[PDB]
């Protein structure tokens, strides 16, 4: 198995009345959450940063003080087709779409990073569409220009 | 043992929309709420009764009801030198300050009753100061004529 392996403390949950609603991650430096997350971050100092908005590419992303920046998440642009490793388990990345299997992820799994064999992130997730089988999962990624393209499969449910 | 005094513990957390920010004690047929914390007391007895401020000591007293009257901490007007218990450890009262190991207590551990051997509470920590050495507290003692002697040390911070 390669669960874990996937361990991470950066990774941060966005509660809602005492339950699991959002996901916000630190990478590269830079804190991220969805838009249609309601809650409040569990870790207080980062509940204390004032995040900006951004309704087109559905991120609040704020800029993590100095002390913080020495544990983050590291991203790459470049990903090779074949499987990669999310917290729920395996997904796969083919003709520039990723999909997950059938029933892998439900209300409150947005925003959770997807991670590759040697342990830096690429993307993070915000929804999903049941394709079949195997589920296409709305989800941003960054280009090697570094534009942080989006992908999102058409009518795909928000998560 | 210092922590086998736990099963002494009557304090009620205060909850804000499902987080704990502080403990409420009832100290001599007594009341005693932390003012900066915000929420509701766990019982719904306590939760239902009123509260009178005291913005220099910093707490909401409240007169407690004649049924549990008994079911109560026991006070003391003396504090001898040296080192008592608490929840946290030992904690050691020197030349009029009540001082604990460093790296004990933060943010949403206030209201805390302070014990001696005897199992009798003499007084009440709001907040602290993580002095290099050891952490001071803000701290609500008593004296002998019962004037609600309060110490806070210099730049001290909420918990």
């Amino acid at each position: 198995r390669m669960v874990m392996k996937l361990e991470s403390d950066k990774t941060f949950p966005i509660m809602l009345e005492g339950k699991i609603n959002g996901y916000a991650c630190v990478v590269g430096g830079k804190l991220f959450r969805p838009m249609h997350v309601e809650g409040k971050i569990d870790n207080d100092v980062l509940a204390a940063l004032k995040t900006k908005k951004a309704s087109k590419y559905d991120l609040e992303y704020a800029d993590v003080p100095q002390n913080m920046r020495a544990d983050t998440f590291k991203y790459t642009h470049e990903k090779p087709q074949g499987y990669y490793s999310w917290h729920h388990g395996a997904v796969q990345y083919e003709n520039g779409r990723f999909t997950v299997p059938k029933g892998v992820g439900a209300k409150g799994d947005s925003g959770r990073p997807i991670l590759d064999n040697q342990g830096r992130v690429v993307a993070i997730v915000l929804g999903g569409v049941n394709e079949g089988s195997r589920t296409a999962l709305s989800v941003v990624m960054w280009n090697e220009k570094g534009v942080t393209v989006k992908y999102t499969p058409e009518n795909c449910e928000q998560w």
